[PDB]
């Protein structure tokens, strides 16, 4: 009888500190942008940097990326809590506006204007078969990270002597016209672990031939969280259909709104004296390293400029038993 | 109180040049749109005219009032910060906006360039300073109106930005209750 | 038909940024402590600093309070999110151990030991009628804030010529013996508003004769959140029954465990470009001041030492229509 | 098992001192009077001082008001208990007797006598629309407070050049004849608070344009009981219909009995040592000021004589949501 505080019977025991340390809180970062794609020939193609973490949670448009600390403030506090995990990520292309430079000439006096009819389209390509494993900027151009969210990144897909029309090689190609419904693209992440640091121009976690989701080198004589199972994202791209003119190719320009959303889960500090700031340094659990794992693989950045983008999708020809849910396993290292 | 935007007509100055001989005309296709923004989160608390321009009150109902929303070094695209953004094209149904006022009191004077009554961080609905040693009607509860705005999507051209011009009809309606004088002598 | 993106019909409109800014996340800070109450005569009384915010979320025991930044780490991040609110607050006294100095003498050779039988008790007093509005330390002693959670704060309640036995004036007096069940005390806060700053040795919000829950001076020609309705906390106290001896009073010493819990709600940053760090300074809503309100009333602290503690409970003789749930109202100031 | 006094289990706790401090005791003061209204022309009008507290609980008639301490003894002890509240208040006019001076002349030999037939009447006017906000005595006369309960107070309601017949402007006008049933008038007070002092020629509590129910100036940095909602009393009046004669106006004189009743609630002292006379001075709760509030607004008295009477009724054109029950709210002051 009683709560146990009596001399005999059951032991009075203190309240549970786990329950509040395991509660998963779930937030998101939503951002809108206007994208203007101009002067894109049918060979060259816009690379959607949609597999890089910085695309969703940091707003790089125009002058913003030049100014400092453009991260969304929900993300700045995800570094205040002890663990965060990116979970689902996605974006939306909406309200396409095509314009034409066909009336434009060096003499001027006539500017670009929307296409005379709505038959033209912009091709949204998803490369499932990974025709392009690794994508580089065009010879003259370069990819700024400050420019990331307005989609200027132009790749020229070229065989040895052959200029590749991107829509022809890629698997899913959506021909998206003026008036069509918005194009919604999403990726679900199921991670068995959490991140304690900032992404820092890392790809949003993927398990692929190109990259793995967990970023820490596992170390000897204990168990470490290890990536497994091949979850990855398909290399999205934007291109225009080749249309021949009296001279060269038809000039198609596109506008659309870019709505990106990344949904973070985060988790808070240990209850009790363990969570006191002064004593948490040396009372921090050493098994954080077990479930808290940093970021796996970084985009290649020299200066502020992206060197290349790797995609590596969950390829359909991997055994379906490998392609399943959980992206990490807790496995030892000798 | 409320208003309606209806029968949008977009035109383009793209064919217009200083040499002339070609005037503006309706957009070649109906894909362009005018963005109607309602700021729910109050990104903009207080709005000022552009540096060169000014806002006449005599001009109020034809909507010329132009604000330039700018961060420190950053020019803000209005549609990106605001909460509800309607992209309203040619042929779309009219846009109806309304605000219901529930006041516990009445007004005896003219509004006289007053905001239609609101309870907010910026303003309160009742205008008289209450005075000592008795009971006075006091604003309460935060009823306010969202900062509606109109803007066009950025569209790059060979030079600068695409020139979008808009026409629409503005139907406003304000519904007054009124009350008459005391009976008797 | 469609999502609205077509030329005619309904307006395609962007995603809602409110839903994620209104989501209320709910955490707590739990801390345990051992309290040793010694040399407390029947006139003097231990003041439970249970109505001060710093009691629950900052751990002041022994050497900890001398060391820097002893706040719990869940609270340090409540300053990272834009709004937090304290909601429920409470504490538990458990596993009482009484000891006696009766065998102790200046000659020594015999130390204190647990009471020969379990008949003695420690009195837990809740002052409902507010016999003591404002409580001061004893003439010689002083109340450190670094000492807060181990309960050393001793008040001597005295009439003009009369030494008050605390248990006699106070309303609820629990005589709590060795083996009795733990004593659980809780206070629910219903606030209509949120806090954007640190409590900073503020009383956990109360509406009373002594103090109000909202801390900002309201300013002219607009509406401001105003405290209302008298929610307050009863002045908890600890004392021992007077027991006469051959010389003076029986020496009762007490041990018990102090488990405090404070449950915070918090709320995150605005979605969209409004929530970008660089532009959030000047795009911060000016109506934050409407629902975000700081801390109302501070304990009186000179140096590190508490000058006095005010209690001000929700008194039972206030009309029950005043005593109800919501602690704030949004009311204008002229 | 047991009452808790055992070593283990539940805490034996002392009896509740709230229950007896919250018990509301309810009394009343009833007084009868004979009113003689003579020489009242149709322009001038009797002001019923029925909204002043002293009307009901202090008996001012003839020589009584000249003698000292004419308060009813139930009221003298309402100052012995710690709190009292006026609640309902009302009065009755009964058994009207009209007489005529028409047969009276300066030569005499014929005195006044009851009207030849019962057709004449005395007009009881209730001003709902507040035609008269503030009422003054006639130029020559003055209003003694010692004369209050026999109704001599004569106002002359006059426009700029126009003598107002009172019955014409006022809303409810009862033409009350000889033999008509008694006229009963009542006002219910719902206060959220109590009074600790004497009324002291205060209006019985009202919330109006002219006056408020709570009399203490609220003070900084805590919560204070504040009047709210517009409960007030209509300016009752007595007048006679204009009846022209061969010379001037018909002389109507009235008698009736005035039965007034005021129903007080009162509340007693704190139980326990807190309620001991010697220690109650410094153990008095400081939150009395929260629910104990004095008197709001005073009639204007120079010497013993009333300067003016303010009425301020619950006007019907205030929103019905404002006009509801509770006359006070517990609201903070910064
Ligand atoms: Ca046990
Ligand atoms: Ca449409
Ligand atoms: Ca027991």
């Amino acid at each position: 009888e009683g709560d146990g505080s009596a001399p005999g019977g059951s032991v009075w025991q203190t309240t549970d500190y786990i329950a509040l340390s395991m509660v998963v809180y779930r937030t998101a970062i939503k951002l809108r942008n206007f994208v203007n794609i101009r002067g894109l020939t049918p060979t060259e193609m816009i690379v959607i940097p949609w597999n890089v973490m910085r695309f969703y949670c940091e707003y790089n448009t125009g002058t913003y990326g030049l100014s400092g600390n453009v991260h969304h403030k929900n993300y700045s506090m995800l570094l205040a809590c002890k663990a965060h995990r990116p979970t689902k990520v996605g974006y939306t292309l909406s309200n396409l506006i095509l314009t034409s430079d066909e009336l434009v000439s060096t003499g001027g006096t006539l500017g670009t204007t929307t296409t005379f009819n709505t038959s033209p389209y912009m091709i949204h390509s998803i490369d499932d078969q990974q025709c392009l494993s690794k994508v580089y900027p065009k010879t003259d151009t370069v990819w700024p990270v400050s420019s990331m969210r307005e989609l200027d990144y132009v790749a020229s897909t070229v065989s040895g002597d052959n200029a590749i029309i991107p829509s022809t090689i890629f698997n899913k190609n959506r021909y998206w016209k003026q008036g069509d419904d918005a194009l919604h693209f999403s990726h679900d992440l199921d991670l068995g672990f959490w991140f304690g640091s900032d992404y820092g121009n890392a790809y949003v976690p993927q398990n692929n031939d190109s990259m793995n989701a967990v970023g820490t080198i596992p170390t000897s004589k204990h168990i470490n969280v290890r990536g497994v199972n091949n979850r990855g994202m398909a290399g999205h791209y934007l291109s225009f259909p080749p249309i021949r003119t009296n001279d060269g190719q038809f000039k198609l320009n596109a506008q659309f709104t870019l709505e990106t959303e990344i949904e973070f889960e985060f988790r808070l500090w240990e209850q009790g004296v363990q969570g006191i700031n002064s004593v948490h340094t040396n009372l921090n659990p050493a098994n954080d390293s077990l479930w808290i794992q940093s970021y796996g693989s970084l985009v290649s950045i020299t200066e502020s400029k992206i060197n290349n983008i790797q995609f590596g999708p969950t390829c359909p020809r991997v055994d379906a038993r490998n392609k399943g849910g959980k992206m990490s396993m807790l496995f030892d290292h000798h």
